[PDB]
């Protein structure tokens, strides 16, 4: 079978051959229908973030995936079944109590594996196969856009360890603030449009000139579009207002401690961003200050799991239709899969197609 | 009647005299019996933090108060009493959303004052009144340190908040580290030890030469007592272990921020401390990084409300006699009130004594 991958010490993607995988006992093989490509994709082609699997010259890509069940083996799944996978899975040594508990989401570095991202081949390939446990059944009608259910579970996650931190008084929000205007940003300001917690003011932070067509999504959504050239997070508060929840999808360390001045009395931030080492300047004395004296909290999230997964094809449903036809401006046939990984402007969500039905 | 008071551009406190309060509907009068002395009452009496009633050349200290209830009024309570009253109050322009729904210790700044801190004389006068809603009554054998309730209840809505941080998953502690050996993290330390969360191991930072008392306190409730000076936060874990939980009373600002790399993966750190303006440099990347890899959470907290003084009644039982009276330094009468404000190494928690029985 044709797989995409990245080969050890070179700089672009490509096609390999790989025999097709077979099953072992609790496993499906499934038949990759598309998958998407986002930020650590590009990351782990160009070498940070991840890590190749042991004793193997190349890594397969790709980690947002939809699939349909060719042979269930000896699982409970159905041929035809459209499924997604989730992405960690036990590591070299074997399982652990976060496997075992069922919750590999929480689980520590060098203990878990990220397919397609750190020690495990991805779903860049025609075929694949994985336990029945990390298969998730979505609505058929879901199978040309489920590579996004992935990404929609991350958000799931966040959301849930944020609102958690909140639980122990009554907190009702009225603003959200998404710091950042990739995939996960946009997703995310969409998810807010309707989430239930009744948000009133959106905002979504970037920096672009334009005609930009993130800009034209934010304010397609009804958020107020922010250029953090003109008003850093910071300033963020007089210009506007103070942010009951602030999501941050960035990457950028400022947004980090600076957020905390931006949030209103008693807010939470919810951080997704994986930055690089980076040291500077900062007033720990007014972020320290402000966290206590205001009864904030910074939670951070990372990974999903089957729950996420399922209630991210609820949430799908109710994304509006224009706004899954901007986010995703281009879903590439396996002949012309170069074209996916070209990022500009432009470019906001790509996906592979590799097989159809 | 006498109270203890700092006058407008004054150094220490004084007894001024004052007429005795008259209540109106809805409070009783109360008989002081006791009032502790915390950093607060040092920080307000040298300047910083807190501010003076409008229209007042003076501000009556103390927020830490056990009372008897000497004339009930039109209210529920009975003559005899013992009572604990709340910190926050409405402010001059009237009630608001916070004290409405029950929780002023969610209010902003402005939107509340504090006994005996800010706006609003406190309870070191012969006599106070209070609205009921803002009095706990509290078993008659817990009177003699009865100013403790309020302390005890700072640390039982801190680790309500932190603990609902972690709700969402199933999290179970082993480790807690506590910073700072001043009374409130003295008394947390405690509280620790008896939390059914369970931590197997306790840990204390300070930075005192030996002989010390709080060193003393620290390994006689058999935790392990770290030296800042020998063993910054962010070495912790390479010399002992990483920590589950922390909670951070120093007012340090470092602390906050350091406090990320010596967390454990899926930890959260409760914030107490209140410092100044303070910039300096920091690897912001580590930071943002450790906290969304590793599923971390901050949480900061401030005050308390009633439910929590009722806990900390319960609280108050569980923890040893000897850790009780070795933590009270010193109880003074009136008539020797100026030594409850002496600091010292050796000084750890004073009352001042009103009247008994
Ligand atoms: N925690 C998790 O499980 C998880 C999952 C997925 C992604 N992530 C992380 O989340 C972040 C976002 O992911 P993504 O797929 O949406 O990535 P992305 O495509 O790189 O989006 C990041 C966006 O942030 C904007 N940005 C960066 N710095 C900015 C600044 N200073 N001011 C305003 N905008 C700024 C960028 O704008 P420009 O293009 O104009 O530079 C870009 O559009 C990444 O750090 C990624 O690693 C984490
Ligand atoms: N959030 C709230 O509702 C609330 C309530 C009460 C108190 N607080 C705050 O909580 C903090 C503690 O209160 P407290 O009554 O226990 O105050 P405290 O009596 O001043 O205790 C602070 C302790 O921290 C130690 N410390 C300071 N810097 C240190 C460092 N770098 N390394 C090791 N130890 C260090 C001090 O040691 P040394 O004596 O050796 O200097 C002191 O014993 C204060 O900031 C106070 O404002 C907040
Ligand atoms: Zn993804
Ligand atoms: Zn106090």
């Amino acid at each position: 079978m044709k797989a995409i991958a990245v080969k050890r010490g070179e700089d672009r993607p490509v096609v390999i051959e790989k025999p097709r995988p077979e099953p072992e006992s609790g496993e499906a093989l499934v038949r990759t229908l598309r998958v998407g490509v986002d930020g650590t994709d590009h990351e782990v082609i160009a070498g940070g973030h991840g890590g190749f699997p042991e004793g193997e010259d190349h890594l397969v890509l790709g980690h947002e995936a939809v699939g349909v069940v060719v042979d269930p083996n000896d699982t409970e799944l159905e041929e035809g079944d459209i499924v997604v996978p989730t992405v960690r899975r036990p590591p070299a040594s074997g399982t652990n109590e976060y496997f075992e508990r069922d919750q590999p989401d929480m689980a520590p570095d060098g203990m878990y594996f990220e397919r397609g991202i750190v020690g495990a081949h991805g779903y860049m390939s025609e075929f694949f196969t994985s336990p029945e446990k990390y298969l998730v059944r979505i609505p058929r009608s879901q199978a040309e856009l489920g590579f996004l259910i992935e990404p929609i579970s991350i958000t799931e996650k966040a959301l849930e360890h944020a609102y958690a931190s909140r639980s122990a008084f009554d907190w009702d929000p009225s603003s959200a603030f998404v710091l950042g205007n990739g995939s996960l940003g946009l997703l995310t300001l969409a998810m807010l449009k309707v989430d239930d917690k009744g948000y009133e003011n959106l905002y979504c932070l970037g920096r672009r000139d334009r005609p930009d067509p993130t800009i034209d999504i934010i304010e397609e959504l009804d958020a107020t579009y922010v250029d953090s050239r003109q008003t850093p997070v910071e300033d963020v508060p007089d210009v506007y207002e103070q942010m009951d929840f602030i999501y941050e999808a960035t990457g950028f360390p400022k947004h980090a401690i600076q957020s905390v001045q931006a949030l209103a009395p008693n807010g939470v931030g919810a951080l997704l961003g994986v930055p690089s080492d980076w040291a500077f300047e900062v007033d720990a004395g007014a972020f320290h200050r402000e966290m206590v004296l205001h009864n904030k909290a910074l939670v951070g999230s990372v990974n999903s799991h089957v729950e996420h997964f399922e209630a991210a094809t609820v949430t799908f449903t109710k994304l509006p239709k224009w706004f899954l036809e901007d986010l995703v401006t281009g879903v590439h046939p396996l002949s012309e899969f170069e074209a996916a990984f070209d990022d500009d402007d432009t470019t906001i969500k790509t996906a592979i197609e590799f097989s159809t039905v």
